[PDB]
């Protein structure tokens, strides 16, 4: 229920936390380089996500724009953010267990490590330089690395059938981050944790 969101990047990020229809805790906060933000998530939260936003501008009421991960121009996110966005996904207290993962299905903007701060399971990590190695057709002009579905809107990339396979692009994401979801029907890299665990999301976990 406790998530410490740490920004080890050299640049300011704007952390966001939402379960799709509502904000988790405040829903969003500015994180300068090195700052930590502890948030509390309801037990039993299904389908929550934490991500980082890049190059944000907000007014005095918390309205503005982010060049990655914008959630309707809000500082305190109540909706999911705009791709490209590296996703820390979690479902808490699901029949006794927690389930965590990192997803590149909505693209990649900032590296992250998603680890438990309590005993019982391992962490996941996507820290490679996906933005620097991004294929030309996927690069967001000011947003990092898009996913194939965001760029091309085809059944194969978006898995609207529910019977899809890997591509060039998913395979690039999976080559740079094997621990993260590259496409929808990817072999699950989901980690099972003891119910009611606590976690740390670290942006730019490495150098």
């Amino acid at each position: 229920a406790t998530f410490e969101i740490v920004n080890r990047c050299s640049y300011t990020v704007w952390a966001a936390a939402s379960k799709g229809d509502a904000a988790l805790d405040a829903g969003g906060r500015q994180l300068n380089s090195g700052e930590s933000w502890t948030i509390n998530v309801e037990p039993g939260t299904n389908g929550g996500k934490i991500w980082a936003r890049t190059d944000c501008y907000f007014d005095d009421s918390g309205s503005g724009i982010c060049k990655t991960g914008d959630c309707g121009g809000l500082l305190r996110c109540k909706r999911f953010g705009r791709p490209p966005t590296t996703l820390a996904e979690f479902s808490l207290n699901q029949y006794g267990k927690d389930y965590i993962d990192i997803s590149n299905i909505k693209g990649f903007n900032v590296p992250m490590n998603f680890s438990p701060t309590t005993r019982g399971c391992r962490g996941v990590r996507c820290a490679a330089d996906i933005v620097g190695q991004c294929p030309a057709k996927l690069k967001a002009p000011g947003g990092g690395c898009n996913d194939a579905c965001t760029v091309f809107q085809t059944s194969e990339y978006c898995c609207t059938t529910g019977k899809c396979g890997p591509t060039e692009y998913s395979r690039f994401f999976k080559r740079l981050c094997p621990d993260a979801f590259s496409y929808v029907l990817d072999k699950p890299t989901t980690v099972t944790c003891p119910g009611s665990s606590n976690y740390r999301v670290t942006f730019c976990p490495t150098a």
